[PDB]
């Protein structure tokens, strides 16, 4: 061989590398970051599990899902979309799952309705409608959010850039293990934590709401049944 | 309804907007983070706190201006502006704290000189002055340096965009409760943690000078009494 | 004197800064994060120091040379280039490390073969060649790679932008101490920790490789002995 | 009048009853009301608002209509409640979609629109469901008729504490029980599917988290 070694750029991705290039040359992204404490969505998600009998499974990601979407209609402005004239505000959540692939991306539509096990059984679907098949590309427009996580990797924490008709990015980390103070003879315990990061337009979302959402979103997961409401 | 609603994008919004997008599209920003071990400061805090008579509160906030602005002072780069011809490294420094607003902007004046009680009531007196009333437009002009925290909001880590006279942005985290190694008898103990993150200009700010100066906040918070040095 | 002074913009400094706005103005940026245990290198980078005469000191910036340029064999796409026809893929990896200088960067050349003793005595015999003497242009040249650390000024983490031939930067946190769950009588114990953090093109490192990449480099480090497979 | 005599000589009703343990609800509903901060109360009657709900969509035939011609089944669910009044009933419109809070918001508007004042007619149209406790009163039990266009009514008793068998020490422990009745239009629902509806409704109540589902 040699020191060197080429292959042509593939045509799709050229696509996602000028929506890439475009959106992170026009939208002011800023960072925001919390920990999310997991252990009751374990139990919940373990008990749910048990429950149904195997006719199901039923992911973390899915009330990953349920709650950032319900989020989404607690503080609006965190899922609108930033048109030149007017800033359009969506009543409706639309939620794209960013899936990787040898990037193909499935949108759960109208996920602030459904519940958690049908939304369980429509990102399968659309994982199977993708990952080894064509998908019709009504399903890749990207419709008013996204979430994207890399916690099977083993990634910690990562900030994700942005698809440029949407304002905001959710990203997850790996669940882990920290050693949180207690009031036990001990002193302290063992925690599940998930770092959560959250990417924003930030000519829509203004810090002090972009915090709100986080906050909602923190909530509605580390106290599931909240999600009733 | 309908699925979606819009409404005209405000004037306000629109000159924040072009700050925002303006200065991402230039400055080329990068991140720079450390830990500081609040302990102390609470302890002096709640003290001066004490000694007054209640005749003025005093917050932490305040210690984070003193302290960031005495930095500037120690390595000055940090604290000055990229102008096209020549870069411009100013003397006093002004400090600009960036409150929300259903984002006013106050600068305390020259608050390397002042200390820490005339900061906090400096700071009050113009937050009065700009949340609920007009503010003179000579206290936006953002001056030399900018404070930015949402510890308030229970964001644990974040980063902000700068605005493009200035060279940096302090974004202050959420307090916190971890675990340190100790050497006691438990071998462990408890100690508040603020995450604090810096971005800066990056060419007027190398990073090991945005780390000295990150140093030295540092020490000055970690050490409080090394103020009146 | 008065409230500013101003100074001449250097000419080296508009270079660097030329490459660092053209970067951060064209390439989509995006960051990914780990926690790396480094007790083991630890272990035996005590142990081949005390093997060596102290005929070469050994610095755990050498095992960081030695096993990101392993992991760029295995996952390949985290070490190339793009160019607007191809994207280039190279075989040889060189590595170019970021001293600070009152920002010289000499090239590791072929750290992908040579041992981890001649890697430090390359990078030394390079610093001694730039810190206080000049060096040929030929070393600037910035192939294929970057390690930039900033752990001996106590920042904790940090997120670089890269040099636009490259695709990616890995940026080394200070090493610390936390307290990991065990399974001792304690119930816990100390580890060494450093915070790695990676950026990357996102045109040519989708998420999953990037992950990929931080994969190994992370099983490289904490189980040291696998850099001889 | 006309209404109650025209649907009781015409619709062939016939009634199955449960007893649905009520515990599981009891805390949840505890817990739920000492995180709102007291900004809205949830009454039980939210939580059997939401499941009777689900459970129409679960086995739809009970969430129907009996039309002369053809029967019609509908995949949105109004429900009705029948509120008594010295007997106005406000509905609850797409009780199958909204969440608990904003349904216990939605019927004490209502209610509010309907004790002391006049409600739209709009509101009085009897669509596609209806509840009727008759707890706080202390009725243990009963069977009500139901309004016409639709095919089935929930009727609920007071909640009671009954000596259940336990695996304890001394064999036995204290639960609370619902008896809960379920009239049905029985020319569309035939009784293991009207069984089936009760089946559901009893899970989701039984076990609240599944409401999540």
């Amino acid at each position: 061989t040699g020191v060197f070694t080429d292959i042509p750029i593939s045509n799709i991705r050229r696509v996602i590398a000028q929506r890439l290039m475009q959106s992170k040359q026009t939208i002011p992204h800023y960072y925001l970051s919390i920990d999310v404490n997991m252990g009751e969505v374990l139990l919940v998600r373990k008990e749910l599990n048990k429950i149904l009998e195997g006719r199901s499974k039923i992911s973390v990601n899915d009330f990953i899902i349920k709650a950032s979407a319900l989020a989404c209609l607690k503080v609006p402005e965190a899922n609108s979309s930033w048109m030149d004239t007017v800033i359009r505000q969506n009543h409706v959540v639309d939620v794209s799952v960013a899936v990787s692939t040898p990037l193909i991306t499935p949108i759960v539509f109208n996920a602030h309705i459904k519940g958690v096990e049908t939304i369980a059984n429509d990102v399968v679907s659309l994982a199977t409608k993708a990952r080894e098949g064509k998908l019709q590309p009504h399903e890749f427009q990207g419709g008013t959010f996204t979430i994207s996580n890399l916690g099977m990797f083993g990634i910690k924490n990562f900030s994700a850039i942005i698809n440029p008709p949407q304002a905001c990015i959710l990203a997850i980390g790996a669940s882990e293990d920290k050693l949180v103070p207690a009031d036990n003879e001990k002193g302290f315990d063992v925690a599940s934590m998930m770092s959560v990061t959250l990417s924003c337009d930030h000519r829509v979302v203004d810090g002090a709401v972009g915090a709100q959402w986080l906050a909602e979103f923190r909530k509605y997961l580390e106290k599931p049944i909240t999600m009733l409401l």
